[PDB]
């Protein structure tokens, strides 16, 4: 019934033309080229037509670097770049040049600052915040930039980092994350007054700005694949969007590529080879990064990482879409059942594919004897533009912001079956911030299915992330949305619950205009 | 009569202890070590005792990097570092990392920005001023920094550079110079209104701030040694202090080392081997830089330059001191006679020494078949601290600021012979900004000999620099001092005369508190 490329409507074509495609290349032409180029690099007969078919059915979203650069001379097809900053000017300049080159090329960058000695240390040093000014300037000066720096909450310079983005502060452009350990938080909860005041200030900053990001470093490291545990490959920090969980060091900067399965069609593709085909595709994308980076000035640490690890980040979008297509409320037991099923299925299929890839092409150095091609397979990145392109489905695992901001097609259908598909009804929804909770014509059950992100239990967001985390070898970009009237006490408990449940990170805390945190 | 090391008085010892010497090394111990280390590297018997003797007599000043680092593990013994910035992010990052590493190590840095495409060029670019923000931040963040950027007056972005240091401007820390060609200035003088307004603005900026530096690029290139002309090795820019005249390129960053002859004792050392010994010393200093830099991250372009060129910068101090010791007024025909004699003698002796060095050790690559060891031998750097250390003699070729600010020892002697060496007389001099022009007890002849920098013809400063330039293969750091009441018209003519007479640069325009420009 659904035509091939239904998703590729006039909105999507325009978006792609204006953003990603070279003048004189159409969207369809580009998809065919990508499919054929991948087949050629894999050496697998029939691969292109399989990949093309799955594209045609709307099962795959490809990352913007892949749309822009895959199979072409320009740019790189990677979606993150994470550097470790050693405690020396030499190593600071190495990272500076990486960030510069990547800010020109694009795909976001990040770095770990926590091993830089703090302000006042003998060399007297100016500390880690002082060096953050260099990266903030690099991205101010060079663009295609976006950069995130990570600092430990126990670091000598934490107070300086907590004023990033405040009025007049030197740092206005770069983002940051704070690495927070289990023992530190247990000391805070047990009553330590300094930790209690620092934590309070961090929460105040996050309400005011959305940031810092939180990196629960002990959850991240406890959740690493065995290979990284076996070889003491510590995850110091995450990436620009907080979903990546890969080790960086003096000799290696993590990189990864991404593309995403459209969960709207889970019941169509769950027993197909679509996830495996996408895994194969991401592996050839990494082969391209390796080939392109081998002679690229300043990218030697990333070239090394990609060569030895071959880390991939296959993600998802359309989670809320899938739930709505099945008349399931986001915060429900039935949603939790589907969450387990979907992510279990993806874990199994992507791992199987990585095992087959090692049989065909060999294990990279870090995985010799481990039996797969890729150190990691899955990560749940944000997908705002990618979701738009692919039929305006819901972003990643996030609830729809609202029903009308774009009209929710499942709400539309429901309104049509009730004869309520009228300008007056829709205008009422627009005037209520895309909510339907005001509408007396809808049952409570129907209202539940179409709650907005703001109306949904934020505890349910966290719990669902915790539930699926066991099936995801990297991480998940998890946003929450909180009313500005929310007591600090309630935010405090939500973040503490996040760490307790094993979440490796939290991304942005969004606000809205003037029980959702403590019940699900 | 004069004791050995008379110059090394308690002031000098304290200065050296506090600035340059490692805890537990005395000034004398350091001098002996430097002499012996140089002998060892030259393989020349008796060299150390010759070098030590000349140090003992007060004939030599050594640069602060040499005092700090020569023969030791730490740092580098070079006094400039000049990079060419190619029009690419890659080449911008190469230069960024050079400047970072050198800002930690010390010795000043500089770079040429003029081949960066201007704001609005297709890639649309943000231009050369945008990239200057990166270097300004590097030196804000890393210290031991000082940096000077050079831009051509005809460059698309010249208006942006001319607001450097103004209220709120992004650039407050780095210095800059403007490269001004002969044909451009002839177009300006012939009446071009745009050039006339731009030149007027530059002069306004220089009165207000002292800067930009002026680099007369056609004089600099016309004055290069034949070897650089023969091989099209363009001098794009000068260094932090405007005395260096060396080529930089995509593959080479200029470096040079310095030390200085004390002209107070010219009549003692003119027929000795002291200038030759100092030349030999500077060549072994460059051998140290080469050895140290060979495995230093990010310094490959400077290592290459030093290896192939072996450029040296032997300078002078105590010019005004020499004139005063001989009862010669700075602005006089007799001064001009001495200027010619001294600089002719130095040109001959340093070149002879470089020829002998090539016979002993070989010609470097750039000079194969040219018959000397070093592409350049002489440059007249500023010597404010070095002059203090060496008996408080006058700085470089500059007049003494004043007679009492430190008491002029020739004025003191003159006052003693007249019985005028009294607190009342000296206090009168202090109250008149170190001038003696008010004192009725002195003849006009005596007053002439002890005019302050501010009282001296600035045309004479320029003319003396022009006269000695024929004997100096690099350049000269030339400051002038101008009353704030001076009409723009008169400054205009002075700078135009500077270019007409063949000066390769001008450094700072100093001011003072409320015929000297047009007569000598
Ligand atoms: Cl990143
Ligand atoms: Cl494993
Ligand atoms: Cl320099
Ligand atoms: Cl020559
Ligand atoms: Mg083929
Ligand atoms: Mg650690
Ligand atoms: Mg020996
Ligand atoms: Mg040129």
């Amino acid at each position: 019934t659904r035509p091939d490329f239904e998703w590729l409507n006039e909105d999507s074509r325009l978006f792609l033309q204006r953003g990603y495609l070279l003048e004189g290349t159409t969207a369809l032409e580009r998809i065919r080229f990508i499919a054929e180029h991948a087949e050629h690099k894999l050496g697998i007969e029939g691969y292109a037509d399989k990949f093309y078919h799955y594209m045609a059915r709307g099962y795959f979203s490809l990352s913007s670097p892949i749309w822009s650069n895959f199979g072409l001379d320009r740019g790189l097809p990677i979606s993150c770049f994470g550097s470790y900053i050693g405690d020396s000017i030499h190593e600071i300049m190495v990272t500076t040049a990486e960030v510069g080159m990547m800010s020109k090329i694009g795909g976001g960058t990040s770095a770990y600052f926590g091993d830089i000695r703090p302000r006042g240390s003998a060399i007297k040093s100016d500390g880690s915040f002082n060096f953050s000014k260099l990266f903030d300037t690099v991205i101010d000066v060079i663009s295609q930039g976006q950069f995130a720096g990570y600092i430990d909450i126990e670091h000598g310079d934490i107070d300086e980092w907590l004023d990033i983005h405040t009025e007049g502060n030197p740092i206005q452009l770069m983002y940051y994350g704070v690495c927070v350990g289990h023992d530190w938080l247990e000391s805070m909860k047990a009553g330590d007054p300094y930790k209690r005041q620092l934590w309070a200030k961090l929460l105040q900053r996050k309400t005011e700005t959305g940031i810092p990001y939180l990196f629960f470093k002990d959850n991240a490291n406890a959740g690493r694949p065995d290979v990284y545990k076996d070889k003491n490959m510590t995850v110091h920090a995450s990436n620009l969007c907080t979903e990546i969980m890969l080790p960086s060091s003096n000799d290696e900067s993590f990189v990864c590529c991404l593309s995403s399965m459209n969960l709207l069609y889970f019941d169509e593709w769950k027993d197909t080879e679509a996830p495996e085909v996408l895994t194969y595709f991401l592996d050839v994308v990494m082969s391209e990064f390796i080939e392109k980076s081998k002679d690229m000035p300043f990218l030697d640490r990333a070239h090394r990482f990609a060569t030895r690890h071959r880390a991939l980040g296959l993600g998802v979008l359309g989670w809320h879409s899938y739930l709505q297509a099945n008349n399931i409320a986001f915060d429900s037991f039935q949603a939790m059942q589907k969450n387990n099923l979907i992510f279990k299925t993806l874990q199994e299929k992507t791992l199987k594919a990585s095992q087959e890839l090692a049989k065909r092409f060999g294990e990279p150095e870090i995985l010799k004897g481990y039996g797969r091609r890729n150190t990691t397979l899955m990560s749940i990145a944000p997908t705002k533009s990618s979701s738009f392109i692919l039929g305006s489905v819901s972003p990643s695992v996030e609830p729809f912001k609202s029903n009308y901001y774009y009209k929710n097609p499942f709400l539309e259908k429901l309104l049509q079956e009730k004869g309520l598909d009228t300008e007056e009804i829709w205008e009422s929804i627009l005037h209520n911030d895309g909510s339907v909770q005001h509408l007396e014509q809808l049952t409570d059950e129907e209202k539940e299915v179409f709650k907005t992100f703001s109306e949904i239990s934020q505890l349910s967001v966290i719990q669902q992330a915790a539930q699926r985390q066991k099936y995801i070898d990297q991480g998940q970009s998890i946003n929450i949305m909180v009313h500005p009237a929310t007591p600090a006490r309630d935010l405090n408990q939500l973040y503490l619950t996040a760490e307790e449940l094993g979440l490796k990170s939290i991304y942005y805390q969004y606000s809205m205009s003037a029980n959702l945190l403590s019940c699900s």
